[PDB]
């Protein structure tokens, strides 16, 4: 039930909702916030040119085998994830790994 407050599922696959730290030293997840049911993400990229949406994208399209798009949050911390034709339990398998 844990990584439960950070998704939900739509017609078209799993809404995750993060919230990232960009310069980090390792692209992974730290956690969890409660209030805003959000999963904390570090991403190893800088804030520039992009870069650190790509590396997020790719971190998960690697973790879930599904390609992933940023819906929502281009430009801000707080982003949601459309993880595409995939289902909430894949993805809470995968996510506790
Ligand atoms: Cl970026």
């Amino acid at each position: 039930l844990y990584f439960q407050g950070s998704l939900r599922e739509t017609s078209e696959g799993v809404i995750l909702s993060v919230i990232v730290a960009p310069n980090a030293r390792e692209t992974k997840i730290v956690g969890i916030d409660g209030t805003r049911g959000r999963v904390k993400v570090n991403v190893a990229a800088p804030p520039v040119k992009g870069k650190a949406n790509k590396e997020l994208m790719k971190f998960f399209k690697k973790l879930f085998g599904a390609e992933v798009v940023i819906v929502r949050g281009e430009t801000s911390r707080e982003k949601d994830l459309l993880i595409k034709g995939i289902t909430k339990k894949e993805v809470i398998e995968k996510l506790e790994l």
